[PDB]
């Protein structure tokens, strides 16, 4: 697919205020791949589009009482049907990896893209999600070139804290698409 500087026309865009300048603007070259469903477990709510806009209801559900104190956000997610949805410009800054590490430097979110796939730990992802993520992953390659040589779990970067994308996120399979 393609790119315009930071946009992905083939997806649905949310504008979401939950991004800032990378800084010194520096380019992205790790991309990190995140899991996530709301509430956990389900798919398909608006509520992710929530979550990763500041907006969501805390009242909508008892897990969402527990994290509507964040303000978080992901460049893209993937939806269970390969639906691509975009928050934020991939040359800005997301609100996604958080307290991680990646190669004696922290703050990940300066460097990384971060992809949201819809799922759980422990549940296979679909066949559409792979072919999707594969697809924006060798555009971003295009545009940044270290990706292909930078790609990650969160639970790489934040080992203990974060588990996702889990032990259901067969890279091979994945990798298999990447250019
Ligand atoms: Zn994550």
């Amino acid at each position: 697919m393609l790119l315009d500087e930071g946009w992905l026309a083939e997806a649905r865009r949310v504008p979401s205020p939950h991004y800032d300048c990378r800084p010194d603007d520096e380019n992205p070259s790790l991309l990190v791949v995140h899991n996530i469903s709301l509430p956990p477990g389900e798919f398909g709510g608006p509520w992710i589009d929530a979550l990763f806009t500041g907006t969501i209801d805390p009242n909508a559900h008892p897990y969402f009482a527990g994290i509507a104190h964040l303000r978080v956000s992901a460049h893209c997610l993937i939806r269970r049907d390969g639906e691509i949805v975009q928050y934020v410009p991939f040359d800005k800054r997301a609100w996604h990896a958080g307290v991680s590490s990646y190669q004696g430097r922290e703050r990940c979110n300066d460097f990384s893209i971060g992809i949201e796939l819809e799922g759980t730990d422990t549940l296979a992802y679909t066949d559409a999600q792979y072919q999707q993520l594969a697809a924006v992953t060798n555009a971003l390659i295009t545009r940044y070139p270290a990706i292909a040589n930078n790609m990650t779990g969160h639970c790489n970067i934040a080992p203990e804290r974060k588990t996702d994308p889990g032990p259901s996120f067969d890279w091979a399979r994945f990798r298999a698409l990447v250019t």
